[PDB]
């Protein structure tokens, strides 16, 4: 009477990426074979071995059929980098990066590493952050910026 | 029934100025005719040749009418600037600007550029602020100044 | 249909107090005529020019009549002044503003710029200020002042 | 059957000492008016303007005639005084008041200014306060001590 | 429906422990008596006499019966010692303890003075205590500990 | 409205490995009976005398029914650690742990103490970190990691 779902949660031992159609193809292959928790299958992909670990079978043991639903858990993180020459100083704050560099001129990043503000300012004296307002301050004159 | 909001953003490829009443000519003209994000409309203006993009459409497709908001983007942030020659120190805080020019005169303005409060002092030796409220120190006296 | 008041807000231009009964009298002159925004007018008062401007007119244009609420506005913030000299060291509190002069005393003010507390204390050595809490050591003796 | 008493609490703002008789004068005065809690009144004493504000009424609202009783308050805040010779030092805590003395022993008091923990100790070398738990830190021994 | 529970409060002058059937005792020696706020009793137990005031009787006046309940009102704080010789430094946490000892042993406790970790690092460099988590750092080794 | 439970903590003197159902039978033996901190309990198993400590009783004195939860003690706090050498700098926060080596590496682990990010920079000038977002800045370019 009470309907149980059927769910398989498996992690990659090696660290890679894998294609967006990588779920589909394990679905294939799998159905038909059961499953436990705790075992490890070696698989051949690109002539390169990949090992997968069973992390947990809901229930225990587990037939693969397509009804199963089958997840991959992964936790890389992103990294993103810009070049820059001859960096002066750096201030960071939670939510807005702020660069200066040698050239006296100031740029304004988002967390995404994105290009929003540019501006050189020859009289270049300080540069103060708050949350996602900044200002710049020159001997001539004032910059408001708001995000 | 339920009412839900559709909203349309058009940007130029060109940067040119356009009046303020470009709005209103914008949907008189083109109510009637559907678009979807990605298209490209070419307007004539003075002869000269403008190309708008569609930015993008909620929700796609998306049908021109007058109850439809239409908003026009220009730039990814809000810039102000204001002249100020031989400044002496700032101080800035999350919701107040003050600035100390040479003259030994205080002024004071919020997020939005505007001037709430202009005082000089000769003996003006601290400027603090915190929270809405804001306070001048001068050797002869004390200015207490409620927001 | 929901109904719209109508309000019309003046500013003077000089810095001068009107009679009591000065806005009833402009009341019986002005309704009538139709104002907008951004009009000056000029009065003669006992052979001097006071230049009247208006702010705004709520709806633009706005009828004068008799039902309408007129407001006068003299400043947009609150200034309050007090005389202090040979001011020492000030310390702000939230809630509490402290001020120490060099004759050795201390004295303690609210928001509102008005005296609570007066005391002055030959050895004054700490004064101690917190949330809404005051205190003040010497080595003579210790005061716990409750708000 | 009930009796109801008239009484109304009335506070000067201003520091000054007011004759014996004085509060017979204001009564004379005022008999006569209505007046609600909250309410201020100015008057001019030997050429002097003196603000007395309206405590509270009792009942409110209070009419004020010969039989009403007047009390004159002036205790803006609660003052209390210890005589202490020869502090060394003064921590104060948000709920707790730690006092040092120069004989390495270490008194802890309440809001109350009332004695709630007392030791020495002869090799005392520093006292950490943090929320309502205290430790005192001495060469020989560790001391928790609980609110 | 409306039943009356009646409560008896009291408070002792001089501020000492009572044992857990110090209550019991005064319920049975009290019953059959009438009581009124601000009544002054004397019991005289282990030799040293102690003064109760009746702080206030819920209603007045009250007759104490066995279905009576009494309750004391106080503010007592506890105290742990432990003894430590040859302190180094000590470091205070929200919710954790860490000393530093002389000998470059660590030990971490909880706010009851229990003992959770004990560790000895001879290059011991730094101590870092933040939130439920604590670190220590030894130029050989690095170790972390959940808690 | 109000939910109560009971607990008792024990911990065993002598070192041996129980059964997975041990706690069962203890649960059964001991239900009827009233426990309190401190006590002592011998349990002859196999003819080898086993004595088992009451650690603490939630709430005390405990009466042990099957509904009380019972906990068996080993391990109060978890502890891992890597072997480090020549460790520059250590910073810590809440949930994220972020290492300096003089080989002027960085490595940035989680709470497990697993790695996550590893690089080295000849150039490394300064690193900071501030809740899970982690900034390198090394005078080639400037690197943001995201979590």
């Amino acid at each position: 009477e009470g309907v149980i779902m059927s769910e398989l949660k498996l992690k990659p031992l090696p660290k890679v990426e894998l294609p967006p159609d990588f779920v589909d193809v394990i679905r294939i292959k799998l159905q038909g074979k059961t499953v436990r928790t705790g075992d490890v299958i070696g698989i051949s992909i690109l002539g390169k071995e990949v090992k997968f670990k069973v992390v947990q079978a809901y229930p225990s043991p587990l037939r693969v059929e397509d009804r199963t639903k089958i997840t991959l858990v992964t936790h890389p993180v992103d990294v993103l980098e810009a070049k820059i020459k001859g960096i002066k100083d750096v201030i960071l704050d939670e939510n807005l990066i702020v660069v200066i560099t040698e050239e006296n001129e100031v740029l304004i990043f988002n967390q995404n590493l994105e290009e929003l503000y540019r501006g050189k300012f020859e009289n270049l004296n300080k540069v103060l952050v708050r949350n996602d307002l900044v200002v710049i301050i020159d001997e001539q004159k004032l910059t408001l910026i708001r995000t």
